[PDB]
């Protein structure tokens, strides 16, 4: 559990794209060539996280697990109607947490029966809750999952607004909201954040606050690999690169690459 890459995706065009995607890439995102960069740069360990495209179909993540059983851990996307039963197996096939993916979409009701139902059942089975989704969306996710003992696990710093940025009122809503006791940050996929060199130092001005919170143990990173709709601008090597940019401080590196994820993720 030294060195862990908390946030890469694998995915094949034989997989389906449901309908509705927003996108739907034209390559090969294999296990190997995963595992490939985790070696390549001395990882131990990594997650796979449950794409967008693939809806609630989480068999591609499923099989690439069991392949790197003793590395690989995965955050799958269910239907919250899901039944306990079902959750509890795929827990069995080292999935820990579940994912609220919403840019694109509308803000779901959490309050709702049915919802308090899965969550509950989540919380029970010590997975974590990770989110996708926009500073307006979060300011109203994070006080339903108040409510909770989970985990709650924030993707690509919090995905600060392209144009209103850090300053964006409810990027500072956000960060009120976040508490040290609960909620955990990746700071990957600092190139959604805008376009260069400005994206990394919206990436570093966050970190920075993160710090300054008192967050540094809640802090997490993850490559984002296959860096979808950005191949053509971010290579793996781009993304350690950035990261150590933003992360200057090998203290600092060690508890993000190795106790903060091992904590987390209980690798």
């Amino acid at each position: 559990m030294n060195c862990i890459d908390t946030h890469a995706h694998v995915f094949s065009t034989q997989d389906h794209s449901i309908e509705t995607a927003r996108y739907a890439p034209d390559y090969e995102a294999t296990v190997q060539s995963f595992i490939s960069h985790l070696d390549e740069h001395n990882f131990t360990h990594g997650v796979l996280v449950q794409p967008s495209f693939l809806g609630t179909n989480n068999q591609a993540m499923l099989n690439a697990i069991q392949q790197y059983p003793d590395r690989l851990k995965g955050i799958a996307v269910v239907q919250h109607t899901t039944t306990f039963n079902e959750l509890v197996n795929l827990k069995a096939q080292g999935i820990v947490g579940v994912r609220l993916n919403l840019f694109g979409l509308n803000l779901p009701a959490l309050n709702t029966p049915d919802w308090q139902k899965f969550l509950r059942n989540v919380e029970s089975l010590n997975w974590q809750v990770e989110l996708h989704a926009p500073p307006k969306y979060l300011v109203q996710l994070l006080p339903q999952l108040n409510e909770y003992s989970f985990d709650v696990v924030i993707d690509h710093f919090g995905r600060v607004d392209p144009v209103k940025g850090i300053e964006d009122p409810d990027y500072q809503k956000f960060l009120s909201l976040l508490n040290v006791k609960q909620h955990w940050i990746k700071v990957s996929g600092f190139y959604r954040l805008g376009a260069t060199p400005s994206n990394i130092n919206i990436a570093q001005q966050a970190y920075n606050i993160f710090k300054e919170k008192g967050f540094l143990h809640k802090l997490i990173w993850g490559s984002d690999w296959p860096h979808t709709q950005h191949e053509s601008l971010i290579t793996y090597e781009d993304a350690i690169k950035a990261f150590k940019q933003i992360v200057f401080d090998k203290h600092e590196q060690c508890l993000i690459l190795n106790q903060n994820p091992t904590e987390l993720f209980g690798f």
